DNA sequence: CATCTG
DNA sequence: CAGATG
C-alpha cells in the first residue's frame, strides 16, 4: 500500500502505455497482474530477483525493477513521457467519444490537439463532437449543491409523467460525496419486469420530458434501456450559466431495481465485502439479483427483494445507510 | 453490457 | 456483422 508503491506505479504507467499506444494487450495485461501481485506483497522489494520470485513476475519486469530500484527512474519510462506521439494519445483520449483506437488514427493523420480536432470536426462523429464541444465542462467535477438541484428537477418531472415511476440517483451522490462526476439515474416502473416484454416508451417518455423542459440538452446514445446524455441547470438570472453535465438514465424491470440500486451505489469495496459476506450467509449477489446458494457446487433462484433492506436482511446484515457504504 | 458506426 | 466507446 506504500511499501511497494513506485514499483506498482511505474508498472502501471508501463502497462497503460502498452495497451493505449502500442496495442500490446498481452504486455499491457502483463504489467497489471504484476503490479497486482507486488501490491499484495507484504515486504519491501529490495531487488528484482526478489521480485521475480513472484508469480506474474518475469525476467523483463524484474529487469525493470532493478533499474528503477537502482536509480530513481526508468529509461523507457523517460523516453515515453517525452514522446509526443504517446502524449497525444493520452490527450485525445480525453475526449468523450475518443478511445485509443481513434486516438491512434487521428494522430496518424496529424490531429494531435484540440484545435486539430475543431478544424477537423468533420472526421468526428456525433458523440465525439459533443465531447469536443464540452471538453471543458466535461472535466469539471459536479458539486453536491448542483447535484441536489438536478436531482430535484429530474424527480419532479419523472413524477409528472407517471406517478408510478421510481427514480434513484445512485452514484456517490447517493453515498454522501461532496461532488460527483456524472449524474446516474436508476429507473423502473411497476409495469416493467424480468418477464414483461418490454415497453421502450417507459424510458422515452421521460427522456422527452427532460428535454421538454430543457434539462436534457443533447443525446449521446439512446437505446431502449439506456440513455447517455447531456444536461443543464437553467441559467438563472443571466450572468452565471452552468457547465454542461454528463447524464445517464437507465430503465430496469421493477423486479431487480434494488439489486441494481444497491449495486450502482457502491463503493466497489462496499460491494465486494457485501458479496463476500453474502456468500458466507449462503448467497450470491450480482447487479440484478440475490440467490440462495445450493451446496452441489452452486445453484440459484431469484430471491424476492422490495428494497435494499430485503437484501441485507437476507445476508442477515446491518442495514447500511448509504453514507456508510464506504467500505 | 448496450449502443453506434460503417 | 465486428469493433469501438462508455
Ligand atoms: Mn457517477
Ligand atoms: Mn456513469
Ligand atoms: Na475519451
Ligand atoms: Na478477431
Amino acid at each position: 500500500e506504500t511499501l511497494n508503491g513506485g514499483i506498482t506505479d511505474m508498472l502501471t504507467e508501463l502497462a497503460n502505455f502498452e495497451k493505449n499506444v502500442s496495442q500490446a494487450i498481452h504486455k499491457y495485461n502483463a504489467y497489471r497482474k504484476a503490479a497486482s501481485v507486488i501490491a499484495k506483497y507484504p515486504h519491501k522489494i529490495k531487488s528484482g530477483a526478489e521480485a521475480k520470485k513472484l508469480p506474474g513476475v518475469g525476467t523483463k519486469i524484474a529487469e525493470k525493477i532493478d533499474e528503477f530500484l537502482a536509480t530513481g527512474k526508468l529509461r523507457k519510462l523517460e523516453k515515453i513521457r517525452q514522446d509526443d506521439t504517446s502524449s497525444s494519445i493520452n490527450f485525445l483520449t480525453r475526449v468523450s467519444g475518443i478511445g485509443p483506437s481513434a486516438a491512434r488514427k487521428f494522430v496518424d493523420e496529424g490531429i494531435k490537439t484540440l484545435e486539430d480536432l475543431r478544424k477537423n470536426e468533420d472526421k468526428l462523429n456525433h458523440h465525439q463532437r459533443i465531447g469536443l464541444k464540452y471538453f471543458g465542462d466535461f472535466e469539471k467535477r459536479i458539486p453536491r449543491e448542483e447535484m441536489l438541484q438536478m436531482q430535484d428537477i429530474v424527480l419532479n418531472e419523472v413524477k409528472k409523467v407517471d406517478s408510478e415511476y421510481i427514480a434513484t440517483v445512485c452514484g456517490s451522490f447517493r453515498r454522501g460525496a461532496e461532488s460527483s462526476g456524472d449524474m446516474d439515474v436508476l429507473l423502473t416502473h411497476p409495469s416493467f419486469t424480468s418477464e414483461s416484454t418490454k415497453q421502450p416508451k417507459l424510458l422515452h417518455q421521460v427522456v422527452e420530458q427532460l428535454q421538454k423542459v430543457h434539462f436534457i440538452t443533447d443525446t449521446l446514445s439512446k437505446g431502449e434501456t439506456k440513455f447517455m446524455g447531456v444536461c443543464q441547470l437553467p441559467s438563472k438570472n443571466d450572468e452565471k450559466e452552468y457547465p454542461h453535465r454528463r447524464i445517464d438514465i437507465r430503465l430496469i424491470p421493477k423486479d431487480q431495481y434494488y439489486c441494481g440500486v444497491l449495486y450502482f451505489t457502491g463503493s466497489d469495496i462496499f460491494n465486494k465485502n457485501m458479496r463476500a459476506h453474502a456468500l458466507e450467509k449462503g448467497f450470491t449477489i450480482n447487479e440484478y439479483t440475490i440467490r440462495p446458494l445450493g451446496v452441489t457446487g452452486v445453484a440459484g433462484e431469484p430471491l424476492p427483494v422490495d428494497s435494499e433492506k430485503d437484501i441485507f436482511d437476507y445476508i442477515q446484515w446491518k442495514y447500511r445507510e448509504p453514507k456508510d457504504r464506504s467500505e
